[PDB]
């Protein structure tokens, strides 16, 4: 909408305090004008249309119990945004300041969060299950991330693209966590998933095999389920991806670690310039070999550390 630029001020899923960049017009609106063309979030009401209504807040105040998840979907976005421009110079998801519009209270009691071609979109999970999934910073930036992904390298989401697809959000999820440096982990979607359980995670990267993923090839899931396995198998690459960063010997190959940064750059430059909508996991090897030899040379330790790392999950 038409208004002023201002601040306003509320409270996020997990009772922490922040200031959120709003829109005033007799309203106070949830759209953050300084980035790019908008950050705008919308309540969806507990029904399933979308967007639902752009929330709108009589006093610039958002400390309500409802108004928690769409704090943190509008603070979340702001700093996933952040990141792609501040780190790798790319303007929100098409690289050209698209408005980033989300969604929250889709449904009732909806366990999950995505990307729907055009927006995200959270539930407020069941309460045991879930709490509202935008309280995970991971969980914002995975979905914002398969937007990217959508404009680049387009892997379409089945059987090994599909995986790729999962594991890229994932790693840049990750990475926005550690870039925002509040509690950050390998793990994904610790700060939502069950709130009576201390510990846990939907996902690890840094060992899948703890929630029953896959990290080697060799234990690749080839059923029909879950899209081929796009959430299952991604733990192949997110196992590559963390030893490419943090090192380590697995099933007796040992990786240098290059550290989270050229691990951003790496996958970044693989993303946007080599990867294709029916990239395989060797075909991400090689797109990965190249992006670190374009950056740091054939020569380089950081492409010796790549080709250690897909050595040591299997992939040729
Ligand atoms: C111009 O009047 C309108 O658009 C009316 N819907 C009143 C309104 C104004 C601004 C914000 C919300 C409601
Ligand atoms: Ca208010
Ligand atoms: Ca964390
Ligand atoms: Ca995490
Ligand atoms: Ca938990
Ligand atoms: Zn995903």
């Amino acid at each position: 909408i038409t208004g002023t630029s201002t601040v306003g001020v509320g409270r996020g899923v997990l009772g922490d305090q922040k200031n959120i960049n709003t829109t005033y017009s007799t309203y106070y609106y949830l759209q953050d004008n300084t980035r790019g063309n908008g950050i705008f979030t919308y309540d969806a009401k507990y029904r399933t249309t979308l967007p639902g209504s752009l929330w709108a807040d009589a006093d610039n105040q958002f400390f309500a119990s409802y108004d928690a998840p769409a704090v943190d979907a509008h603070y979340y976005a702001g700093v996933t945004y952040d990141y792609y421009k501040n780190v790798h110079n790319r303007l929100s998801y098409d690289g050209n300041n698209a408005a980033i519009r989300s969604s929250v209270h889709y449904s009732q009691g909806y366990n999950n969060a995505f990307w729907n071609g055009s927006q995200m979109v959270y539930g407020d999970g069941d309460g045991q299950t879930f709490i509202p999934l935008s309280g995970g910073i991971d969980v914002v930036a995975h979905e914002l991330t398969h937007a990217v992904t959508d404009y680049t390298a387009g892997l379409i989401y089945q059987n090994e693209s599909g995986a790729i697809n999962e594991a890229i959000s994932d790693i840049f999820g990750t990475l926005v966590e550690f870039y925002a440096n509040k509690n950050p982990d390998w793990e994904i979607g610790e700060d939502v998933y069950t709130p009576g359980i201390s510990g846990d995670s939907l996902r690890s990267m840094s060992d899948p095999a703890k929630y029953g993923d896959p990290d080697h090839y060799s234990k690749r899931y080839t059923g029909t389920q879950d899209n081929g396995g796009v959430h299952i198998n991604s733990g192949i690459i997110n196992k590559a991806a963390y030893l490419i960063s943090q090192g380590g010997t697995h099933y007796g190959v040992s990786v240098v670690g290059i550290g989270r940064d050229k691990l951003g750059k790496i996958f970044y430059r693989a993303l946007t310039q080599y990867l294709t909508p029916t990239s395989n996991f060797s075909q991400l090897r090689a797109a990965a070999v190249q992006s670190a030899t374009d950056l740091y040379g054939s020569t380089s330790q950081e492409v010796a550390s790549v080709k250690q790392a897909f050595d040591a999950v299997g992939v040729k």
